[PDB]
This record gives C-alpha cells, sequence and structure tokens, in this order.
C-alpha cells in the first residue's frame, strides 16, 4: 500500500513551473487525473530533503485542528495548478501558478516527514 | 567521449511495430557491436516523461543504490530478449511489448537517467 510520506511526494514533491502546460502533464504523470479531476494541487519545486526539513521549523495548528502541522521558515518555489470552469473529466484542464511561499505541512511517523501538504501562506 | 545520459538515451529511449522492430534497433543503436547483448528494454515515451520518472518514487536499485526511481503510470516498453538461433554476429531478438512501471537510476546536475533497472 502507498504510504502517507510516499502519496506526500507522489501529489506534492517536484525535485527537478516551466511552462502553461506544467500543470496538465504533472497532474497526469502524478495520477491525479486517473478517476477525477483532482480539483487543486500545489507542486513544491524544492529538494526533498529541504521540505523534510520544515517537520523541525514552525510548529502551528493544522486546517483540521491537529498540532503536528509546520510552517516552513522560508519561502519556497512553488507551483499551484486549479482545475479551469471548463474543465471536464476526462479532459481534465489546469491554470498554472508560479509562486515563492511559505508551505504548511503536517508531520507524521519515523522518519519525522511531510505527509499532508496543509496550505501555502 | 559519450555520456551517462546519452548512452540512456541510445539503448532505451525511441520515442513495437512488429517482430522485426528489436533486430533493426538493437543493430541500429550499436547494442549487437561487440556481442549480442542478452537483453534490452526500449521505452516508448517522450524524453521528458522518462527525465520525470527521475522526481518520481524512490525505490532501492538492484545494485544496492538508493539513486533509482519507479514511475507512477505505466509506460508502453519493448523488451528485446535474444534467441537460442542467435549466433554473434548474426544476433536474432524475440520482441514483446508490454505497458510497464519502468525504473530507472538517476544521476548527475541536470538529473537524468542514466541506467535501465527494471520493469514492473
Ligand atoms: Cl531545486
Ligand atoms: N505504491
Ligand atoms: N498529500
Ligand atoms: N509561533
Ligand atoms: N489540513
Ligand atoms: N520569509
Ligand atoms: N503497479
Ligand atoms: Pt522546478
Ligand atoms: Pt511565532
Ligand atoms: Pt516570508
Ligand atoms: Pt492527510
Ligand atoms: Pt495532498
Ligand atoms: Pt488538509
Ligand atoms: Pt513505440
Ligand atoms: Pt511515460
Ligand atoms: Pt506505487
Ligand atoms: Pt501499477
Ligand atoms: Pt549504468
Ligand atoms: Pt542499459
Ligand atoms: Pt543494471
Amino acid at each position: 500500500k502507498e504510504t502517507a510520506a510516499a502519496k506526500f511526494e507522489r501529489q506534492h514533491m517536484d525535485s527537478s513551473a516551466s511552462s502553461s502546460n506544467y500543470c496538465n502533464q504533472m497532474m497526469k504523470s502524478r495520477n491525479l487525473t486517473k478517476d477525477r479531476c483532482k480539483p487543486v494541487n500545489t507542486f513544491v519545486h524544492e529538494s526533498l530533503a529541504d521540505v523534510q526539513a520544515v517537520c523541525s521549523q514552525k510548529n502551528v495548528a493544522c486546517k483540521n485542528g491537529q498540532t503536528n502541522c509546520y510552517q516552513s521558515y522560508s519561502t519556497m518555489s512553488i507551483t499551484d495548478c486549479r482545475e479551469t470552469g471548463s474543465s471536464k473529466y476526462p479532459n481534465c484542464a489546469y491554470k498554472t501558478t508560479q509562486a515563492n511561499k511559505h508551505i504548511i505541512v503536517a508531520c507524521e511517523g519515523n522518519p519525522y516527514v511531510p505527509v499532508h501538504f496543509d496550505a501555502s501562506v
């Protein structure tokens, strides 16, 4: 079975955001258009070590009220992918938006790594 | 002086036609030059799609190194398998077409495939 850590890497990490077609290719490549069009998804364009290190940065509440969330001290390169108003499965269409923002992730397990993308600020 | 990335693109990238496909490709890509290479896999996907695998599922390499990556999606591949009748320099190849996850080893800056490890 896919672990929560693995699922986070598949859905949110892009350690290789280039072109207007990035989100279309990436949402496909990461199996996020298989059953449905996943409507919103963020990719972090940083090293896995740099994102895993967020689990030792600023402790904050998560959106659901758990207290195992962490805010990155630094801004990170992110791509926001959001489905168009016109997008219809199986023809999933996304707008790609590049930003430099703080990320908030939920951390769990041993090793203690991100398992949930909470938000970018 | 051929690079490891260049070597991977020549030996493994074709951006299966027929039972011929392998016989021509193994010869055309210089794999049968110094000896009949026993087994070879050709990935039929774009170079972009295969390079993207270096950012996908980190898995152990068959040699124990940690720099292997498995594709999240199945990709179209051709397994070329040397026959019994195959004798150097007349190398002969059975052509098997599959949709499988691929596993590649990646190296360098930029981080690119340098070794085809496995199909799963
Ligand atoms: Cl980077
Ligand atoms: N997986
Ligand atoms: N996630
Ligand atoms: N804080
Ligand atoms: N969350
Ligand atoms: N920041
Ligand atoms: N798989
Ligand atoms: Pt990037
Ligand atoms: Pt504070
Ligand atoms: Pt800031
Ligand atoms: Pt979660
Ligand atoms: Pt997620
Ligand atoms: Pt959440
Ligand atoms: Pt092909
Ligand atoms: Pt592919
Ligand atoms: Pt998997
Ligand atoms: Pt699979
Ligand atoms: Pt190699
Ligand atoms: Pt090879
Ligand atoms: Pt190998």
